């Protein structure tokens, strides 16, 4: 009847799920949890998700988990905005671009992972190789945006930036400067940050919290 | 015209590729790569995948690289065998099974990683957590299966089942013996290992090669 959603403040693939639903514009109930108060490990998110994990969603008496399924399962069940272009060889490319950004994870937040994990321990013998992937995996995403000249897939907004911006808007929030090394990335941001559902669905809890800076250094 | 798929031995996410083809009963060519001698870094592949990596997928003009985006573009430029039911809210459990099997690579693997990237290393205090959290993982899918009885999301083998599999026959190849620990696992992937497709499938070094054996003592 009523899609409702728990979700957390930071979380890119709680983001994924708020960005379809406003981009749809399918209202909806929800549930702010709170990661620092371990709510998403409580018995209410059990019963729906034994991962205690964040998104949790149901819609009736559907219930998934996986960001990446609830986005496929809204995409199906609400398509009177599709997300989709409708020609099979240009939603191919929507689809390479969707998954295709589960690289940026792990090219580049390890780059954030690993000063942390182990800080003030050096390395740079080999933290040289991590900041220089995150270089090479970024430059994959500047041609694609070069390419297109608009969005991350095609010269329209579609479920690949649903999965691509959050990414940028967290390397941005640890401070990474795009602007001269990577102008369309930039550009990109830029334009996606001016988007009406993206105003509406930055992480709450950033507004008054310090940039952890971690990416402050990455250039 | 006719898909074209480069591929190599023993990787999870072409077996994925090649399942689906074969499942579909869809006739395509393919050249089978050497990763020992780097075949996948090779112009040819590059042309089509900048990241140097396998699967690369042709047909006609189209060109999609992501294992699961090259699987959804299948299912939706050859309809005639679905690897999806059509009620969309059983659909919804296909995706999210599909997904989350990401959890069993991360969860599971990493204990057949660590047991390599720093061997001869102990460190049982910590290796207690990996051993403990592969068990863990594996347990979800204990359930899933108990609960359906058949096969990983539904009765009927689905796309879901082309995600999950690879990744247990990979378990089984690094020696786990789950008979007894993991029954309905061990029935399915008995059940499985019996199905032509996978059969015509099966990784072709395994036959004689040894197996690394990461898992032996997985339980």
């Amino acid at each position: 009847s009523k899609p409702f959603v728990y979700w957390g403040s930071g979380s890119p693939p709680c983001w994924k799920v708020l960005l379809v639903l406003q981009e749809k514009k399918i209202d909806y109930d929800e549930k702010i949890i709170s990661f620092s108060k371990k709510e998403h490990k409580s018995e209410e998110i059990l019963e729906l998700n034994p991962r205690g994990q964040v998104p949790t969603f149901t819609d009736g008496d559907v219930v998934v988990n996986e960001s990446t399924a609830i986005c496929m399962y809204l995409e199906e069940k609400y398509p009177k905005v599709p997300l989709f272009p409708s020609d099979t060889t240009i939603r191919a490319k929507v689809y390479q671009r969707m998954f295709e950004t589960s690289n940026i994870s792990t090219n580049v937040m390890e780059f954030v992972q690993y000063k942390m994990k182990n800080k003030d321990s050096i390395d740079q013998v080999l933290l040289k190789e991590k900041k220089d992937k995150a270089h090479v995996e970024l430059g994959h995403w500047e041609n694609y945006l070069k390419q297109t000249g608009g969005f991350v897939a095609t010269k329209e907004f579609t479920m690949a930036d649903v999965f691509f911006f959050p990414m940028v808007a967290l390397i941005v929030r640890q401070g990474a400067n795009l602007k001269d090394s990577y102008p369309n990335i930039f550009k990109y941001y830029n334009m996606m940050m001016d988007r009406p559902t993206i105003v509406k669905t930055m992480p709450p809890h950033w507004a008054e919290s310090d940039s952890p800076g971690n990416l402050l250094d990455l250039c």
